């Protein structure tokens, strides 16, 4: 069906999948938990949108079958809205050390200049989490489920775009290949900030997605799928606009309440790339 | 009418236990939480019919809700018991706290206060657990804390039994607090060496509680109330003998009292055999 470079460059992707993509959350232990002036009130009003606009409860199932389950508090008005970042911060830092893994693992991307790798994991990072936590999503119970862990969300929340989203990829039934195939074409991104080497990275992006239109073309009938991979590409479009509304977000919050770990500091631009980037360097050289 | 003597008897057991009784238990903190031989056969029908699950309000809204897990079998049936132990040993605290401020109690010699003591804390526990009991839903509703039961198989577990029976007859805080005193001075508990003394205390609180109610209890439905509290404290001198009983058995194969559990149980001179009651009851 595709060319022998197409299949091998998809079995590349796959093995780099299965390796760096813990799909149970077997390895995700010793996470922390929720306990048991006029231009700062502008960034509290503000603040407070951004956070009370995505509400889940935590679900934690035990080896024994015990069940231990946390609803979130009500707005307040004060540090109540925030009980919920130090577990997100930890889930995120631990989804981004797998997804530089990813990155790491494929030759295309290790080939490329640290400075590059650097940058285009910092453009990526986040859309490859959520590709990764589309995997997980069950859109009829509202619900990602990661392992022994699960987010339950709580037409209110297709307004959301980051929900809108998932519910969306998963309508399409993507498959494994498709994902990953998705994961490339976002990591291998020219116009991310930063980017020296645009053109190498632009001619191994086509390739992905000359892959990507070649396999959908090959595994699937005709013609319910004849537009399959233009949706792909207009979800990419979508997923790098909610990656620019999540920065600004996630930076608000940092502003007023710090809560980022020191891998997601380096990610985000939180206060001469492997300088300020070290955390970075250090995991793409083990 | 009361007489003078009885109003003040009342009044001073009242003051006793708002005083040691801290009913929305803001207290209660750095307790442990479930993680995040035939002998078997006897200690798992023990808990198995005690089947709760247990939740926890924060200041903010936000409630952690804990389900158990199922039998078979397994160490996983022992998930509740620091925690219990936890709650009963600051339950405890407050009774021995109530002993305390009671002057009737404090004028005893050391060794008795310990043995009346040792003998009425689970019962006293069980008291102050009952006002906390809504009937409605099964659920002890501990301030933050909430303890939720999982018919007539739940009334097969005499202590459940006794919860639904006491709340049944709608008593006041007097008559509760009566029950406690009739139930503390108890002249019959291992030990007791005043037992003439204890004996007309407890006779004296019996009457004021009789008293009490002719006073105050004049409807149809109140008939018989003094009796059927006398037969509930009888039912719970009962039922406290196999609690002990069912404690001894679960800590023989799986230890988990506190220090001052091991010490109210008997779990291994009166002064000497009972450091800390002794240290509190001088503190
Ligand atoms: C008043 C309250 C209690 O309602 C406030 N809301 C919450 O505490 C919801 C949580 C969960 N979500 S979420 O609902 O958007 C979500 C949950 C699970 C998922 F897998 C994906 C999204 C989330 C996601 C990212 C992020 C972050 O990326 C963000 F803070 F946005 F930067 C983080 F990981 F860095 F923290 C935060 C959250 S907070
Ligand atoms: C398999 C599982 C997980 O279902 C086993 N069941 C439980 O762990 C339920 C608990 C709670 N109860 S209870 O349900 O009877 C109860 C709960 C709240 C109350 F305020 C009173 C009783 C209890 C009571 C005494 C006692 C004890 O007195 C003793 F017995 F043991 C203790 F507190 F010292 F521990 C134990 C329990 S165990």
């Amino acid at each position: 069906g595709l060319t022998e470079e197409q299949r091998m460059m998809i079995r590349e992707l796959m093995d780099a999948q299965m390796k760096t993509f813990d799909t149970t959350f077997s390895h995700f232990k010793n996470f922390r938990l929720p306990g048991v002036s006029r231009e700062e009130a502008a960034k509290w009003s503000q603040v407070r949108k951004d956070l009370c606009s995505l509400k889940v409860s935590l679900q934690l199932r035990g080896e024994d079958g015990s069940v231990w389950n946390y609803k979130p508090p009500a707005d307040s008005g004060g540090k109540e809205i925030f009980s919920l970042l130090p577990h997100m911060a930890d889930m995120s830092t631990y989804m981004f050390k797998g997804i530089i893994s990813f990155a790491k693992v494929i030759s295309y991307f290790r080939d490329l200049p640290i400075e590059d790798q650097i940058s285009l994991l910092k453009g990526a990072a986040f859309e490859l989490c959520q590709l990764r936590f589309n995997t997980v999503f069950n859109a009829e119970t509202g619900t990602w489920e990661c392992g022994r862990l699960s987010y339950c969300l709580e037409q209110q929340l297709l307004l959301e775009p980051m929900l809108k989203f998932h519910y969306m990829l998963k309508k399409l039934q993507l498959h494994e290949e498709e994902y990953v195939l998705m994961q490339a074409i976002s990591l291998f991104s020219p116009d991310r900030p930063g980017v020296l080497q645009h053109r190498v990275v632009d001619q191994l992006q086509e390739q992905f997605a000359i892959t990507l239109k070649s396999y959908i073309e090959c595994n699937r009938p005709q013609p319910a799928h004849r537009f399959l991979f233009l949706k792909i590409m207009a979800m990419l479009t979508e997923l790098r606009s909610i990656n620019a509304q999540h920065t600004q977000r996630l930076l608000r919050i940092q502003d007023i309440h710090p809560f980022a770990t020191p891998l997601m500091q380096e990610l985000f631009g939180i206060t001469s790339l492997t300088e300020r980037h070290k955390i970075l360097h250090r995991l793409l050289q083990e």
